[PDB]
């Protein structure tokens, strides 16, 4: 009987409405690409003219947009999502933002006796399809509850990881720690190198020595050894999750040496144009200053 | 066998108690009277000063301070060195940089005396229970000679290159230990002010990219015990950061990251937290931000 | 004036002058010659001169420096960013409320040269800051340093401005607020993103004067800034 | 009759040796280089054999060497010139080392009855030559009045900057905001040209606005825009002075983020090759990373 909105249908979206069809789950849903809608309607989706007329039949609406600033477009902007909902609709919000970004459509939302949920999600468009995405939820307990059975659907592993903020927050503080910890790898390893360390000896040892960090056991082998930095995750993206995390520093008056210092390392491989190569391409940013070769 | 402990301190006097458990013969000498006494209970053969300890073993453990102090040791005048009969391996633990114990090991070489650094990690507890890990720069040949005996005394020993790279690679990872800290202590510290639970980024992180051994030995133990007390001592690991620093200017390889972190232990220290567990970094942002975080 | 701080006014004027909050507040505000004094990226500058180029407004970033003091006595520095048609046509308006008035570029590197400006001083007072406090800890007292550096290499016009007034006195109040030098290193981090530009010394500041702002000290001079290391280290400087 | 004494004549030491020579006061002179004895013999210099010789003949010793290792091993050191002093006799050790490394020194040398200051001077080779040198003197009140006019011999502007280690302590803090002033001026040079400045009207406007430094000053025209780094201040002297920093910083507790920083970046510098050009020529560390071109040439 519950009622689900889908605003955009990406490479999350779409998997995410499929698995909520096939458990007969009524889902609506609009995407500017057709052929997203049409992927969709095909699996039992009920298609809608536009973002509005989602919002008016769902209870449950999922977005997941590019920043804050287009999310306030979509939610508060003339003719917006947040206009359209009857009260007691929850908005769960998969968008990239800050905390902060979210506490204030919370607010928007709540006068209008809305929901607005940040619930960030990570596995990737494989998750997505096998539903067995994380999802780091930010609510009250009585809107997590609310929204959990639909949650369990989608995904495999839902945290209630807080109050408000909460999910957006968790998320924001796993990636700057990838970050921080492959920018520390970067400049270790080409230390190590220049030291007289072969790469396999350092992976050997490190790997189980205290240094060690997920961020060496992901990258090292495949990437920085390989000297293939094509695919993984791209340094663009590791880039815009650090600034995010600055941002949250700022708005919560946190300082992050670190991160701040690993977000101009990053801009550095960015520089030099290896923008969409994975982030642990960074690593080049020290190989061509010095001469030293790591990834052979 | 002869072995030879220049200096027995909270690491010398357990490696020499292991060694005499095996009815291995063990000379020993002091700066102080009473852990000469220590030893020459369990089995060993005290010594008036270092030269005689020299002239009496096959293989000598030491562990100094610094650079300065082993030339003085070894080299300066009445040195240890000099009162090597060649074939003699000594065995230096002290962490320095590789260029140091390369120094060393080729005025060593002249004499016939092999020289090889083999730093541990462990700790005191790891040294009592003989489960030190040594990593070991020497040839072949050296390694395995002295391999038995490192064996009584250690668990996972090493054979990590030629000599001084077993310097360098101990010295690689401990930066990335301290490196992997230092932004943890930030990240907890944000995602507190945020509104997430330490337990919960425990949980979540600890099962996601940001993790790394850094945070799964402190975590729990230290910060959200609020216990700092023991572990491995902040002015351990901002030496070892140091150290790194040293390599990093002998190598022309900038170390931003490891640059920073320093002055972040830098301001630990500045706190008097220095004989604290390094994860008490966190107290610095927790001061100057009134965020608490090391509660359970 | 849109704004008198420290479609009415539209219709009527043939310059107007404005200085808001952020880039998000004039383009609400905004979407004849428009003068723009925000403190905004060059980029924000360019996307409203765009819109008003196209209905024939022209719009130029002219931000300034001397504070309320210099805007009083009409001693403001004005660093202007338009055509050579345009600058020449409102100069001779900037010159009654500004004394250096500079045609520094066209739209943006207007906004450019003051964020570049900006973030040397909140560099210079950040750098400054750690100094007097290794100093002061080596037994230096700071006007033994304020003799010796300001007559030696070490000089900048932050510690000119600030060592004496604020830093010795222990006076922090008024000034240029750290919220604002803050808010300026800021720009400085987007333009350097936008542009592909690392900022390593500048990113660093920036976290600095983020700690004094996390021990409430915002709304004094930036020069407070010195108050993280006073706090952590226990060293005192700021008497004297 | 005042024994003044050399432990090295370097292109200081030459014309200080020099200008105490032209006051009459009698100069001992020992050096590495036969060259350099010669020079200041011929000025009416009396030469000596080793460091010891020079050191018991002496009454005031100067002294500038390399580094605080270098100093352990000539005053410390087997057969050292600590050793070969008559008690009351001053050292004034010009080195560029830590307010730390000269403490250390002091305290050997007080037990021998010898006082050791720290006096690192400004002026370089030229103001050495001039007599003009700044000196910046760490000591007690008394031994500062001591060798004060021996000092404003070769110096003009000697000042008492307070105990033992200040004189080291002033220097280093002056040279650490130098290098930190240069190393954020390379990255905003290169914002401003990327944001489409040109660098004529950063100079002009920065110049005579609030971030402006003596760094810029000194660097902008002669250095960036010419493009020519040759001379100047070598990069690596810049680098190691903020080492010294670091070391003071360390020694201390006292944390040093923006030094930290700018060592870093020096050292990019050096990974590149600079560390003989002037210090100002690390803006090429940013422009061979951006594509972005400030300095000239």
């Amino acid at each position: 009987s519950i009622k689900i909105g889908f605003i955009g249908l990406g490479a999350m979206g779409k998997p995410m409405a499929i698995n909520l069809l096939k458990e007969g789950v009524t889902v609506y849903a609009f995407d500017l690409m057709e052929a997203n809608v049409a992927a969709v309607v095909a699996q039992g989706a009920q298609a809608c003219e536009n973002n509005q007329k989602v919002a008016a039949a769902s209870d449950i609406i999922f977005t997941s947009l590019p920043n804050a600033g287009i999310v306030e477009t979509v939610m508060n902007g003339p003719g917006g999502v947040l206009s359209a909902c009857k009260a007691g609709t929850v908005i769960v919000d998969m968008s990239s933002v800050s905390p902060s970004s979210t506490l204030k459509m919370a607010k928007v939302a709540a006068e209008k006796g809305i929901d607005y949920v940040d619930a960030p999600v990570s596995g990737g468009t494989k998750g997505a399809e096998a539903g067995t995405l994380t999802i780091m939820v930010g609510a009250s307990e009585a809107v997590f509850e609310k929204i959990q059975p639909v949650l369990s659907v989608i995904g495999k592993d839902i945290y209630h990881v807080g109050d408000t903020g909460a999910g957006d927050a968790v998320k924001i503080v796993n990636n700057l720690l990838l970050g921080c910890n492959m920018a520390s790898l970067a400049e270790a390893l080409v230390l190590g190198v220049k030291c007289g360390l072969k790469p396999e000896t350092m992976q050997e040892i490190i790997g189980k020595s205290s240094g060690r960090s997920y961020a060496m056991e992901a990258k090292m082998e495949k990437f920085i050894m390989s000297g293939d930095f094509a695919g993984g995750f791209a340094m663009d993206l590791q880039h815009k999750d650090l600034g995010l995390a600055l941002e949250a520093g700022k708005e919560g008056n946190v300082p992050l040496p670190m991160t701040a210092m690993a977000t101009q390392i990053f801009e550095g491989g960015r520089a030099m144009g290896l923008g969409r190569e994975d982030m642990s391409a960074v690593i080049k940013v020290w190989e061509q200053m010095t001469g030293v070769s790591v990834s052979g």
